[PDB]
């Protein structure tokens, strides 16, 4: 599936993914695209911080017929 992630210009990008990947498998392809190493990447969604170890499917991501992301750089 596709998601959308609000970099820090307020543009955005496109990743693909599933929905059982683990956020930190999301920071290291944001990582690929942005160049913002995953330990200063901050992922919200829904108005809610995503952790590392859970997945995108914790917080129901792939129910939403668009995916919106926010990354904040940390700090």
């Amino acid at each position: 599936m596709q998601i959308f992630v609000k970099t820090l210009t307020g543009k955005t990008i496109t990743l693909e993914v599933e929905p059982s990947d683990t956020i930190e498998n999301v920071k290291a392809k944001i990582q690929d695209k942005e160049g913002i190493p995953p330990d200063q990447q901050r992922l919200i969604f829904a108005g809610k911080q995503l952790e590392d170890g859970r997945t995108l499917s914790d917080y129901n991501i792939q129910k939403e017929s668009t995916s919106h992301l926010v990354l904040r750089l940390r700090g």
